[PDB]
């Protein structure tokens, strides 16, 4: 039934508008990537979130004060910016910066078990990008949203 | 959120009711059981629906044709009595009749795979009460829609 099929469609959004609006409401900052460049920035800045577009070069080309926008109204934005072209359009939330180690052909963030000892010390620090693919993350420890367009670990 | 809730009732009642509708369609019978004791038969009879209840002595006590009902509008008054009372209220599609096979802890109907050889003439014709507890069956060869509320083998 279309009918099913339009239902289908405006529950995922609602479900993604929800989640990005509770990651927006937690952590305040949220990174836009096209094909896993960042193009783009949604951080709480004072008491306003700011919308910061980038260039391939990762130069600040725009800063923009988004002044009475709603966290809702910003995660509807974000939908409407996915939705478009969802093959390509992924989101991270959070610090850029995640501790990661490699053992036994996985990579591991010690968030849902504790596969690594002193992990805060053998890990290393690294950018959004490599959580990308998520046939390399191992399944014990690392968890992600159901959403595919959420490239940043649930938690 | 309640809305995300309320959108996952109308989907799933969306789904169920064209799933009804399907089955009304194709088999053009419906047995209504509740806790596994046929209440109600509604099956096309003629070029009507005809709206039979029964008593706890399986006596015909009333027969309703249902005149212009259409397939669709019956199929929401199948969901509107499931709904209230969704953990009691099931329904059988098709012929009451089904060829069943015991072998190996598991039963079997040959639906989705050839389990049982000679199966016609090694097979015994049974009641719809059995498929009540799906834990029984074969899962190579029977097979269940995912809505608990129908009985039947999906095929
Ligand atoms: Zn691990
Ligand atoms: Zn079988």
């Amino acid at each position: 039934n279309k009918k099913i099929i339009v239902m289908m469609a405006l529950l995922h959004k609602e479900k993604l508008i929800e989640c990005i609006y509770h990651e927006l409401e937690n952590g305040g900052t949220i990174l836009l990537l096209t094909k896993n460049i960042v193009v783009s920035e949604i951080s709480y800045i004072g008491n306003t979130y700011k919308y910061f577009t980038f260039n391939d070069n990762h130069d600040l080309i725009s800063k923009e004060d988004l002044k009475g926008a709603t966290s809702k109204n910003i995660a509807k934005m974000i939908y409407n910016w996915i939705i478009k072209n969802p093959q390509n359009n992924k989101i991270w939330s959070g610090e850029p910066r995640t501790q990661i180690y490699f053992e036994n052909d996985l990579y591991h963030t010690n968030y849902n078990h504790k596969c690594i000892k002193d992990f805060w010390n053998v890990s290393t620090s690294v950018g959004p990008h490599i959580f990308n693919d998520r046939s390399i993350w191992c399944t014990k420890c690392t968890s992600f949203y159901p959403f595919t367009n959420i490239m940043s670990p649930n938690i």
